[PDB]
This record gives C-alpha cells, structure tokens and sequence, in this order.
C-alpha cells in the first residue's frame, strides 16, 4: 500500500450557531507519510492564526493528528462553508463544515416596500389596527424576503414596525 | 381615642416590572373598628376579583389586616398608579403604588418621520452606511420621542430599521 489520508470529523459537519456565539470546528485524521500544508479556508480566504494543528500522540509511531478551527463571535454573514485541506507526498484530502448562523430578522423600508433578512428565512405578517432577492447591503441577513400587501419573524426572534398614511 | 386606620406597605411603593411579568402589591394595615369597603383602583376602574383581603390573625382581638393585588402579565400601557382604599365608621385611608413597566422601544414611520415609544424614554441613534409627543395609538409605549435628521434603544432593549432613497 502507498500513502493515505483519512479524515474523521469530531463534531457534526452541519453546525448551527446563534448570532454572536462561538464554535470550534474539530477534525481528527490519520495520515502517512507526515501530513503537510494544513489549511482552513472560508470564501477563498485562508485563516492564518485562528486554527491549530497537533499530533494526537507524542509517541513516534503516531499517524493520528488533530486540527481545530476556532470561530469566535460569528455574524450572520459569516455563515457558510468552512473547508479543511491537508496533504502529503502522495494524497490530497479535504473535509467541509456547513456553518449556519441564526439571526433575528432585519427589516428595511425604501408606495413603500418592506424587506426582511436573516436566517432562517423570515416570514412576514401584517396586522391592522411575496418575492425573494439577494442583496449584499442592508438589510444584513443570509436569506432575504420581500412581502407586499410590517411584522417579520423566525424561530430565533421577531422584529416589527408600523406604517400609516 | 377614636377610630383609626394606619397603613404600612410590605413592598416598596415604587415598583419596576419587566414587560409581561407579574407583581403582587401587598399592604398590611391596622384598623379599629372593623375595616370596610376595601378597594383597589387603577384608572377609575375597580378590580373586582384580582385582589384578596384577610385578617393577619385568626384571634378575636386582631386589628391587623392584609390586602394583596395580583397583577399578572403587565403591559407597558398598564403602568401607572394603583391605589388601595379602606375605611371604617370613623376614618378613611388610602395608599398608592407607582408601577413602572419596562418595555423595549416600538418604532413607526409615516420626508418620513421616525417615532419611538416605550419605557424608559427611548433614545434614537442614526448610522450611515428632536421633540416629544403623547399618542394613544401606535406606537405603544409610556414615553414617546421623535427624532429628525433609524435606531432606537433603552436600558431594556433595542429596535432598528433602515431607510434609503
Ligand atoms: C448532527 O449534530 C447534532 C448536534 O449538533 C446532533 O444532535 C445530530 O444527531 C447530528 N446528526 C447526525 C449525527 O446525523
Ligand atoms: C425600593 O425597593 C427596591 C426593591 O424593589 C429596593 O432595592 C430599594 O432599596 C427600595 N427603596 C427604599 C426602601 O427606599
Ligand atoms: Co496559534
Ligand atoms: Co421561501
Ligand atoms: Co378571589
Ligand atoms: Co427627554
């Protein structure tokens, strides 16, 4: 047999984190020969000092290794796929984590239009006393919904605003 | 000496309750002769079954009495002065409780105008990427402030909304 790299996640690959909280993406993996070019990537951007790598055993015959990425104070926009890559002289290997960041809806108004953004997808109710877009600027949220006929909410929170003529 | 009614509060007369929470307004009082016409009043409205009255002692020579008003699920609008009255054949006596209900700001928008309402008095900040009125209808809050130049907040919460042209 030749070289090999086998990766096992220590936590579930799909993780859910509340807005402003932390999460540690942990991976164990066996490799021969000595693993090289350990790397954590999010959005073509490489984390320089937010992660750590170390052998699981001090013993010389160890081929078990651990890599951890420390995500701190995650924002709703910082949700997405975080990828870990590693290689040796023979094999290239990778594993991916899907990080969801729960956020309460942010609503804006520009005949006005009410637009809610966040995760999970905010639903809009109207009380008396629908399309989907994807924008970078305000309001800041993973999923964006506009309702026309303003209260907005999801399983993590609610946001309201009144409008009169 | 003739008749007398002396009232002592068992809790502080000024009470602060968060929105949606409960509070028990408790009063002890000594009276001779037998107290009569015990009454709890808020906004000219008399609580019929939300309160209880009972002698502090079963013994016959007791002149000590207790009256409790159970306020449940208080709203921001339900903040104000709650009054307890009691009398006998000689004296009339009363005591008053000042109930504050903390609420996060509610903001509305009608050249638009942003109006925040709640308790304590909401302050308005503007981020780039003042008068005072008193209305019954939306937005619902004890103190109302309009700022013109929309984020709004107080020591109990915050509420935001964007506006673009
Ligand atoms: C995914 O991870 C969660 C914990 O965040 C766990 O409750 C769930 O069972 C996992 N799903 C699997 C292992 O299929
Ligand atoms: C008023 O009541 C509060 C408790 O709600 C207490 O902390 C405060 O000391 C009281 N003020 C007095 C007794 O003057
Ligand atoms: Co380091
Ligand atoms: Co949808
Ligand atoms: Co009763
Ligand atoms: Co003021």
């Amino acid at each position: 047999d030749k070289g090999f790299i086998n990766i096992f996640p220590m936590i579930n690959t799909t993780v859910f984190v509340n807005d402003g909280e932390n999460v540690d993406l942990i991976v164990e993996y066996e490799a021969f020969p000595k693993p090289e070019h350990q790397q954590w990537i999010y959005m073509n951007r490489t984390f320089t000092d937010k992660w750590e790598d170390y052998p699981k055993s001090e013993n010389e015959s160890n081929i078990r290794y651990v890599s951890e990425l420390h995500l701190t104070r995650l924002k709703g926009t910082e949700g997405g796929t975080y990828t870990f890559l590693v290689s040796n002289s023979d094999v290239n290997a990778a594993i991916a984590f899907n990080v969801y960041v729960n956020t309460k809806p942010e609503i804006l108004i520009r005949m006005l239009q009410c637009v809610a953004a966040g995760f999970p997808e905010p639903t809009i109710d109207w009380y008396f006393c629908v399309q989907t877009l994807n924008s970078s600027g305000p309001p800041f949220g993973k999923l964006v919904v506009q309702s026309s006929i303003c209260k907005a909410y999801n399983d993590v929170g609610k946001t309201s605003a009144y409008f009169n003529f």
